[PDB]
């Protein structure tokens, strides 16, 4: 047998904060000195604090224990065996985002020990190239009508000039625009990006009524918007239906969540056209494989959520090649986001070459740290 | 114009306070007011991953302190500080080990808004029409897991002293680690029941062991003459469609949600589990605020709920007061120290409840009517 | 040991009290306890038979006079004594008249409540997180019914006056014995719309003049640009599979259960009717208690409710406490004394709460801060 | 890189035959020299022209067309390509089964690459042992029961004395024995057998009414057979949902199916409780593992139809390992069938103890054509 393919030796969780941007790295290393890194949402200190807690019976264990001296090819078999060890306080919720953590390190820790890039470990791929949208918000008060457009134009300017297939735009949680004046806002977005390029929108839930979401939502279908995210309150799947059902907008869900089984809640009683689950959040790339393919079976697209660093963004471009079921996915680019993190944590940065990404060559995630910028914090 | 109850005053700091027993634990919750006037409650989960928690630190909209939302919130205003918290902790406390901690505030406000006002908790969420409740008390003796022989000779003396006190019913358990094929099972529930006899009602804990309802489904349907109330953790506790299948194809009340939290779960045993009663725990789910619109709700959908009950003696009080103005079953979990081990179930809290003739009688204390029995506390 | 609150005394008497002026009438029931700290409430329906009902002789069970299960009970404990009056009540009270009964006292007993703990009404509902909150008035003016050009002239001053005041929304209504065909409706409405501009949100209040929901649909889809926020009493108040196709063939909110009483009617508004939004009564369908679990109800299935209010100053201030600690809506009815006329509505009861920018501030005094204006009641 | 992950260089499809029994080889070989095995349902000369056609259009290729060339770690890239391009005469019957003998052979192969047991790329395992449900059938005449009852009666005793844990019986196909006495035909056999092991019926589709089935199934409860196999004709899907709706046996289906669409149907218009979707049928390992997956979330067990040589036997235990949902899974055994093909095509044999297999340990499927056998012709 294939002597690289080595037992777990350790998984450590690293807080990494930055002045307010963070992450919790996780560094999973072989007997061999090998290792792979992923990382997980929530509260650094409260990630770590779950991720050192003593094991108390067969539902109450610590998330690590199941997957050290195991064979990080086993992707399947130990997510399995870490979600069965930790169901009494990790089924949903903080728990899983430090779950996701250890899954997505795997991918890149098996990949460098078979010699592979992930998304080989994945399925492999028939795209030749990925296109990604972008997720784009100027840095604005939440400010006004006048100072929002004038804060977007440019960034859509730079979008439009390079190529960018999709970008999505947010309306600003505190603002206090009436849905007529959210109606305007866009139609002046659209205005400047054009209409060859999807616009997405992100209403960051400042819903709690689908019937005045559907009006507004009915309003703008004349600007021919990729999708509606975040309108009505997450725990609000009957809305999200009613949404569907009386409009023609595509609409989101899941952002937030966590596992299939929450995804498959959104899709059967939510009615959803695509699934926003994160990558860092929903149980890694493992569990976005078992909803994607879920998802297609029922005609709904999947587009993981992704604001995060350099880490979640190299698994997005993997799961898109061999997972990935939609035209695009999330991708936050340096040259479209102001964020240190995302910035120097990881190298080296994909090359995004007219709007699109190439086949990754390297083995697993094909990242690791900058040393360098983590000397400093 | 008369002026307002000077006792109602702003809360000024929430507490968390792990508790270890050498394993037993919980965490304390203790929010005090303006005037030094406190309430207790606890949270479920490891102690220190709840610590943590309990002090990230506010990023965003979403991502707030627990806390935050409550300080300086007046402690009568339970259902608004409820959503407040749960409003601002949505990024990552809206299921899972976040919910705790959200559990042991709402908790401790009955009891602090109960002293506030002078009233017993149960007076704050309705009142009662009950004169007394009656618990069933969960058994399990202290087995090495054992083998069927073994099982039974230990639990034998818990239930003829359960019926000695006239307990009314008591939960009984499958071992987990014991290999027993699903007949011994079968064999061990009926030797159970025998010692027990048909007068006292018998619920039974599966631990999780199964994974295909048809299997479980043989199980349960070849008992039927032992008329055991319930069927509590027979499926993995996200096979809610197992489940459904459960109630569709045998006449045993078949339970769920066990470990889960708020009423959006609640609401999936119900309609797609179609489970006869949820088990949401009060230091879970969402404390009692949560347990009375899940209650309310299954209410109307015809499904019981005798919330999920093993901590200290924080919970059994809520427990209580759940049942008299909340409850909508005939009995509720309950561990009951002349009935269990657990230094830290028995001596955590003053004072205990007095069972009577296997019932309990309506508090009278304010709030919760509890306090930490700090010669224990400190004895470390 | 800690002593209970010695304001919480047990209930002595009910007394309902009928208010005719000439036509305009109430029943106002005021609750009394041990040491004569009373709450006031009020029910619907004819007084007379109102109060004759009040008065019955206990018979039996489900026969019982509706006060004697009250008497003696600890306000407090609203939601026990709700129960405790219905079950005793069910062989003529469980819906109609006898329900408006109980409102009438359930109403009583969070003011009474509230003086006794000395807290605001909505903080015995759970407190709020609103600031303020803006209703919507049910203006109507002194028309004869009037024709087009009569009726839209009358309504002018009253739009006009409430866009002055910046009353956030108003709900206008066609006239009864009005016989205008449906394109005479439509054009109304196009011009009271037009009168008062698109800033202030337009309800309409049909008054049960249709009976063919296809006729209703064409009529609400032909004045889709009016934005109109929802159409209330279109079809018989019975035909609830009429609503269903109204809902599933138009776009505008569908309103049901004005009429109605108790939480199982509303909910077959909710899932037969399929309405949008349901206007059970403070005073009829249950008061406060039955209005929360409606509800709750009611928002776990998206759908708003704006309870129907049309009495005195005593629902006018249950309604404000309503919507701070209950409402799920960003409007709830309102009738105002300078938007409408009423010697009753507007000299019953003082104080009044005062209006401003269209919108509500916290209650602070005790109960539903409210009381009878005896100089007015003493002139007959 | 891994230098081992070289391209497919050639396909080949090798009819096997024995004077009756055969099955059809799929060696995939690399550029390398390393190949994979695997094997496909059918008549070998239907099978073989399959392979042999020429492209004509976009849904019209030969099937080994877009795996040549192609990395074998890919294997579902793989899958989609061979599908989407045979869609004309390929996306049911005979075509899968050829494509099933490629995706099985990918499996071998790939694991060959990477030196890992064909398991590890399924997912790995938590199971420490598998064990199969062995169908027996006696060499007997259709024969009459005391015939056939002396013909199960030493399988039977034998499967006792090897601790086999299940077992599957079958209906003589020509047998003209009524309702009644097929049941006293099982009760008997039951008897012989004993209650400690699990025993299952294949009733080879002799029955058309459900209603006549429900009353067999309903009469012999006390049995407590595993399941009932075969029971109605096979396209009778609402059939076999009114089994369900009326009996309280486990009803299986899809035997002869192919592909996860047919699978979907047999779980939600069927209602069935097992389904057999066949390795070197409905889509091999990859489509398996997609039937599977889907059937779990539905409640739905999978145990594979399984009879043809050791190539897909050894596809049965990495199955079972890594993918099964259910506590057995069918397997045909040299010791307690006959079938000098079984027995000699491929070597080694897994060692069967105790009625279980232990976790395979050489690469792929761990298996090999035994040259002299063959040119034995
Ligand atoms: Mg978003
Ligand atoms: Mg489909
Ligand atoms: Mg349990
Ligand atoms: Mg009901
Ligand atoms: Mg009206
Ligand atoms: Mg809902
Ligand atoms: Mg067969
Ligand atoms: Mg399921």
């Amino acid at each position: 047998l294939n002597p690289a393919v080595a037992p777990i030796k350790s998984i450590e969780f690293i807080p990494v904060n930055y002045q307010s941007q963070n992450t919790v790295v996780v560094k999973v290393t072989d007997e061999n000195g090998v290792y792979g890194l992923g990382e997980a949402d929530g509260s650094p200190d409260a990630i770590l604090a779950y991720a050192n807690i003593e094991t108390e019976h067969k539902w109450l264990t610590n998330i690590t224990e199941k997957a050290i001296g195991r064979l990080p090819i086993e992707i399947n078999a130990i997510w399995d065996a870490m979600y069965d060890a930790t169901q009494w306080q990790g089924m949903r919720g903080l728990g899983m985002f430090a779950l996701s953590g250890i899954d997505m390190a795997l991918y890149d820790l098996a990949g460098k020990q078979l010699g592979v890039p992930a998304y080989q470990l994945l399925g492999g791929t028939n795209k030749d190239k990925v296109h990604p949208y972008l997720t784009l918000y100027p840095a604005i008060p939440d400010a006004s009508l006048d100072v929002a457009i004038k804060g977007y134009a440019p960034l859509l300017e730079k979008a439009k000039a390079h190529n960018i297939r999709a970008v999505k735009v947010c309306v600003p949680i505190k603002a206090d625009w009436s849905t007529k004046e959210v109606a305007y806002y866009l139609r002046e977005l659209r205005g400047i990006l054009g209409h060859d390029t999807d616009m997405m929108v992100d209403y960051l839930y400042r819903f709690t009524d689908w019937y005045e979401v559907a009006r507004l939502l009915n309003s703008i279908e004349d600007l021919e918007l990729y999708f509606a995210e975040a309108t009505l309150q997450h725990d609000d799947l009957s809305g999200h239906a009613k949404l569907v059902e009386n409009t023609r907008s595509r609409i989101c869900g899941a952002e937030m969540s966590t596992t299939r089984f929450e995804a498959e809640e959104w899709i059967t009683k939510g009615k959803v056209h695509l699934l926003q689950s994160d990558y860092n959040r929903c149980g890694g790339l493992t569990e976005l494989r078992r909803i994607t393919e879920m998802a297609t079976a029922n005609n709904v697209q999947v587009m993981p959520h992704n604001w995060k660093t350099g880490i979640t963004s190299a698994a997005a471009i993997h799961y898109q090649f061999a997972v990935g079921n939609a035209p695009y996915f999330e991708y936050v680019h340096p040259e479209f986001c102001d964020g240190e993190l995302r910035k120097y944590l990881v190298t080296p940065e994909a090359e995004l070459v007219d709007g699109g990404f190439a086949k990754p060559t390297a083995p697993g995630l094909g990242i690791d740290l900058n040393q360098e910028f983590l000397a400093s914090l």
